[PDB]
């Protein structure tokens, strides 16, 4: 896709601190840019849209490639129509805004320039941030974490995008996800098969695969860190089922492990350290500092911080393993115990240490669930096993929580609020901002 400018495209400031083995942080101004699946597509020459509700225009689209060239995605009004603002170090996303039409949530981008995404290496260094995760309930998740992408957006790979990273373009994960409109400079209508319960989505034949650090997957009643590794470590193109992930009939793919290596405390069997109130070790009904570690061995560690207090990542005994360190031997007893091989057939911590050696992007989101509804963070999952079953349960919400229609006319005002982004060598981002 091209660009074009009937709405300007300003994207809203955000500054980060860079710190430094050397005890000192300095800070860094970029700033946040949403994804190309939540902006207007039409005609390169007219207000005409190629893309409306769920459906292409089977005129200006009756091809993967002759759309690509009809078609441009156009500039965002980030707080009237988005529900996104930020100041100096803080960003917020309102869940439900209502503008000419209704929008939910937001997936964003870190950037260097307002052309180019901020790349950041793991592997050896730690991140953290603030987070206000007090208006999530059950159903939402307003999460932060990194994928594998280009800074350009894919850009220099395929020349017919030419919007780029200021558009947003270029997203990949895990799950390898087919509801993208447009994947390698063409679009995605070839195949596309609109969403039964959503009005703006739907499912088309390719997919954008590649590794991704799923850092917080969060609400005020559950939270979860998970890596998750990729035969092919950046963004690569896959064709229909073979993508596996969410919006595929089967989700076990050739290339991206859709499960990932997860940690959820509650999961664990830890019900006291996160949730709302002072009956909780973190009490989600006010602001936590969460930082993930990766040491160079490739295991991931992590830590929290609440009124000045420090918590270490809740120690877990499961099958042969005992500890708070995310590493192979928790992520086989996982395996072993809860069931499942994706994560280890796809490489494991191994080939997902590939990804942190490498440059990742910064995503900031805030999203229900249309394939699941969030029952796999924070309620028991299937809803048919029960507490016996490992690793069942997940949350204390209800299976019957987070039906995306009721979340969004129930909890339209729900928000998160990310702030305080902190980046720097292992042991490093505590020390003084600049
Ligand atoms: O039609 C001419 C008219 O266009 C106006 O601009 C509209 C676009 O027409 C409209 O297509 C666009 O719709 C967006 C919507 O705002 C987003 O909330 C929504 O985001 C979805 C996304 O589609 C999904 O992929 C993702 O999973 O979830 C998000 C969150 O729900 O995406 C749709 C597009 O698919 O909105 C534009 C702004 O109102 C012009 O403003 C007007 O001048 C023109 O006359
Ligand atoms: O497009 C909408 C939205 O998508 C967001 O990306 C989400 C996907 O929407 C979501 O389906 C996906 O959820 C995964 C989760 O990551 C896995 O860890 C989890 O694995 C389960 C497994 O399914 C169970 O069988 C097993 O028992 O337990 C494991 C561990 O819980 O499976 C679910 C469903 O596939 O997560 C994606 C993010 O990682 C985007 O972030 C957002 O921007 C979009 O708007
Ligand atoms: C949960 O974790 C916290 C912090 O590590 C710990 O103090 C508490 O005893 C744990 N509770 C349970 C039930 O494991
Ligand atoms: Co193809
Ligand atoms: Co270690």
């Amino acid at each position: 896709q091209s660009a074009c400018t009937l709405q300007s495209e300003t994207h809203p400031p955000l500054t980060w601190q860079k710190c430094s083995s050397g005890g000192t942080c300095t800070q860094q101004t970029g700033s946040v840019v949403i994804d190309a699946n939540w902006r207007w597509t039409h005609a390169t020459n007219s207000s005409t849209n190629c893309y409306d509700g769920n459906t292409w225009s089977s005129t200006l689209c009756p091809d993967n490639e002759t759309c690509a060239k009809n078609c441009c995605l156009d500039g965002a009004a980030y707080a009237s129509t988005y529900g996104v603002t930020t100041s100096g170090n803080s960003l917020s996303i309102d869940f439900v805004t209502q503008s000419a039409q209704k929008n939910v949530g937001a997936r964003l981008y870190l950037m260097a320039s307002d052309t180019t995404y901020q790349e950041f290496t793991l592997l050896g260094n730690e991140f953290s941030f603030d987070v206000d995760v007090s208006q999530l309930p059950c159903g939402l998740n307003g999460a932060l974490y990194f994928v594998s992408m280009d800074a350009d957006g894919g850009v220099s790979k395929y020349p017919t995008n030419t919007a780029g990273a200021k558009y947003g373009t270029g997203y990949c994960d895990s799950q390898c996800p087919r509801d993208l409109k447009f994947i390698n400079g063409q679009a995605n209508v070839e195949g596309w098969e609109p969403s039964s319960n959503n009005a703006n989505t739907g499912i088309g034949g390719h997919g954008s695969c590649c590794s991704q650090m799923d850092i917080w997957e969060a609400n005020s009643i559950s939270e979860a860190l998970t890596p998750h590794p990729c035969t092919t470590v950046g963004q690569e193109i896959c064709e229909g089922d073979g993508c596996g992930g969410t919006y595929s009939d089967n989700r076990y793919g050739g290339t991206c492990d859709p499960d990932g290596c997860d940690w959820n405390p509650y999961r664990l069997g830890n019900t006291s350290f996160y949730g709302p109130g002072s009956s909780f070790t973190l009490d989600t009904t006010k602001k936590l500092t969460v930082v993930t570690q990766f040491e160079t061995s490739g295991a991931i560690n992590r830590y929290y911080v609440q009124n000045g207090v420090t918590f270490q990542q809740p120690n877990a005994e499961l099958g042969s393993y005992s500890g708070n360190e995310l590493n192979d031997d928790y992520c086989t007893a996982e395996e072993a115990e809860f069931g499942g091989s994706s994560f280890s057939d796809k490489g494991g911590l191994t080939q997902f240490k590939k990804a942190t050696s490498g440059g990742m992007v910064l995503v900031m989101s805030l999203w229900d669930d249309y394939y699941a509804n969030m029952l796999w963070l924070d309620s028991t999952y299937p809803t048919n096993e029960t507490s016996s079953t490992p690793g069942a349960v997940r949350g204390s919400c209800s299976t019957s929580s987070g039906v995306p229609a009721q979340v969004e006319s129930q909890s339209p005002n729900a928000k998160v609020t990310f702030s305080n982004i902190k980046f720097g060598p292992i042991g490093s981002t505590g020390n003084p901002s600049g």
